């Protein structure tokens, strides 16, 4: 067989992504994977925690602010925690988590929602979050990433769940 | 798991606190924990008494005035006594008490009233006090404290009753 | 995760609800949701009006009496109107209103007051009304309902604002 | 090691106890533990209240009379309340309290006085009560008990404070 | 003589004040007098400190954020401290101060600048700060205030310096 | 009543004026009223044009240079045109105009800027111009003038708009 | 209004004009208006013909050479004919013509081209000719002329089309 | 004449005294007058010895420890000995002595130090002791006492040296 490799990778960047494309972000270290917000009703930062981390306080810079969390990862796999708030001075909560051996997270802007993958590989699945201002969601991506058309989510799911 | 660490500890201060936020005040010694008044119809001072104190006379400065109290704590737990008066030259009375192994007290302005935790850990509950002037209630806080939105009262309750 | 379901549903009933518990009442048709009074200084009936109702005369039986109202709901959400009178022969007035996509209202007897939820989902908030005679408030509930302790108000809020 | 066991357990009885011996009374239920009087100037009844009893009216038969009290126990320990009056017609008052995880109370006639343990285990201590007629003090004991000479009060102390 | 009274008092409010009018703001308690920002390059909050305040920690809410300061006022007069930051991320600094017996501050939007009064009454004088974005400066005013045209600055000065 | 007469009239002169004083310059003929510059970034000359002048070429000496202008004034009021350049070899432009029945112009150094009156009497208003070198601004004044402190600007305004 | 007159006039002259300036040349007689060349790839001479000239041979000196042309002007306006050649010994041709009641022609060196006005007033428009050696274009100007910055072509067009 | 009396007499107590007030402690018997410590780097107990005490061993309880000293007072005046240690397990030494016919001692927290009166009445003077933790110095006061602001130290002086 001969198949094109998916589009990318792109270097870490800041932009307002176009609607209708999955960003498939490949995390290669612990800490902050990305920081996404429209500065209105949506803030999500993804935090990466390596395998076998006993419960302890870890500190991160989220949207310019120093924030601490009690972090634990009992698994042999990486964990990617979506930390969400809905107002500029709300509190972050862990809205959802991806446990993964492949170290890829997914983010799509479409149809008034932001869609991502959560659960545990190789059976992670999609979920979504509503927003009233989708287009102005901007993202600071801290790692290399690929871009996949919405029509190819089947492939995005395959990559999330089984790797590239 | 990833769980945020509390908003604090803020250092001792004088503060006109906002409505709808718990102050979770962490007492590290015996004596006056805080002094709260609107200089109108509400004065509350909380006095901390360590475990196993036989009946004895202790003197404190409350709102600039020296006053002596007969103090006793025959329990294994700290006790935090709310001393209330309703006028400027009025007499103090012990309105409520929190008996606690965790050395935290709470104060909330909400619904036109002041709320605190009373009873005995780990089954302390909230209770309210009326005032005609909630907005001008200023608090001199003698110990470090945390700030928790009323929407997270279940966490505040957990900390009061089981500790940090 | 494993989380308990709410305590309920209880069938339509008449009783003097205990203090310290939220009743979360689940309406499944337009009309009278409940009728609450102590026959002294407090009468509240909640009237449910479906989405997109043009100005019109609707009649209800409130505490045994036929009463007509001029009713309108311009919204895509249900409206739950609290109709209050403060004496046996007094007139009803719309004291507060919950605009909701979830069709749940809340009522708590506590601390000399009846507390309810008003405003617009998913950001509805609590409010209260004073009474001199709390304990004698009895309620005729026309729809199924759930019971939530006062200490679990954030859970009650979540159901009011996001549904079952 | 080989050490004698306590003298007992004597079963519930009415007894005019000898001077210079402790009665160590083992309570296995709530209610009246014992009723002690000389029918002259000394009446003491001990009432047992289980952990976590909310404030309420409870009734007891004391020296053949129905008596009610407002009772509360906010703690995880049992509470044993000494109710005293000094005259046949007089009113009962709560003179002392033992808070205990071990459910043992103590009574000694010695040196012209009656002695009991009070305070909170494991730091309970003895205290005395005066009477002009020690010898004729007789006791209705509702639970099994042991008899320990005063010369072995240190053993009595240990059992009160750490259990059998 | 017959002379008009000032235009006011207007109640505490939030608005983008029109250019070309002095706001003469009348402080009747310590704490935050007003909070003004364009969310771009200009943030000023004015903090009122009563006479004879010994060095101490005071906490305020400034643009939704809890902030503590070391505060002192050695004088017989009130002090109104302008706390400035020039970016959303930046730190507050005390840019200028009005020391006043009359408890009035002034704020004018005009000509690419915000103009205020500083120094010490009765000889307080104007000063200004530049902005790239004057028109979008909005203010939350916590106290009553009056409105004086730019052409009547001498009147504004007279009130600042001699009182109403 | 007793009211002072103005400080003046000072005779034509070359002057580096102090900050915070209005020069109220009284023009008694057509042509150049004054020439002001810091020989750095600010040159302003004011040209007086009598009522009812049809379009015509007039020549003046400005800062030692001959320059011709196309001049018109179809009104019944005098017009005073500010001709500005920002560099030594720069071109003049008509930056501002005062249309006036009273034949007075004003110039003030204040707040790091130069201020003049523009618009049309009796509703002329002040306006400002920036410069990096306010101190070295020297003015050749061709007509008699008065000096008014900025604290008396309301009087200056009255004279500009209604005459002496 | 008061507006500066355009820069000039300058007496007839010979020079290599600076790039970025329109020369606006004011013809006051018939014959040769100017002679411009780089002695490489560009020769333009402008010839002026008065109104109402019947077809006849007229002679001119162009770049030191006696040249004859068949000339006609049927118009009530002046005509200014650009006579061009591209090499030292090449023949002149009438490349473009300005018909004008205002008797002004325009010449600009910019961006590898010489730009002039052609057509008929009051709707003459700009045109251009390319050259490989713009800088060394020298001009003998036979009439008074003005100089206008390239940034002010709007004004140059106005003068060409409507006069000064 | 009419002059205020001293603030007091406050009865025996344990007190964390405010800075900048003298405590004037009135001794009416021999033994321990007060015990002061921060439990860090400062312990002072004052012992009172009556006139005409021949050299002998006397025992005192200081900070809960039985301590003996060799004591003598050959004078007709009372003697008040400051016994100091600088650490928890350090040895007490006699640091200062007040010999007095008036039986008053003084203690002030001020300027980061502790101040007391020493020497012999009516010529007793003040002296200071250093500590790294002034604020936490607390005192068990065995006799009645008065509180005098430091601004009235001359009155304190007079009373120490000449009596109440």
């Amino acid at each position: 067989t001969v198949e094109p490799v998916l589009d990318g990778p792109y270097q870490p960047t800041t932009f307002k992504p176009p609607n209708d494309y999955w960003l498939l972000i490949s995390s290669n270290t612990n800490g902050v994977v990305y920081e996404s917000t429209n500065n209105n009703d949506f803030w999500t930062a993804v935090i990466a925690v390596e395998p076998h981390v006993s419960q302890t306080n870890r500190q991160y810079i989220l949207f310019g602010e120093n924030k601490q969390f009690n972090v634990e990862n009992n698994s042999d796999k990486w964990k990617f925690f979506e930390m969400f708030k809905g107002s500029s001075q709300g509190d972050f909560s862990n809205r959802r988590t991806l446990t993964s051996s492949n170290r890829l997270v997914g983010m799509l802007k479409y149809g008034g929602r932001v869609w991502t993958f959560h659960g545990e590989t190789p059976r992670a699945t999609t979920d979504s979050s509503n927003t009233a201002d989708l287009n102005n969601i901007s993202i600071i991506i801290h790692s290399e990433f690929y871009i996949i058309p919405r029509s190819q989510e089947s492939k995005c799911n395959e990559y999330i769940n089984n790797g590239l």
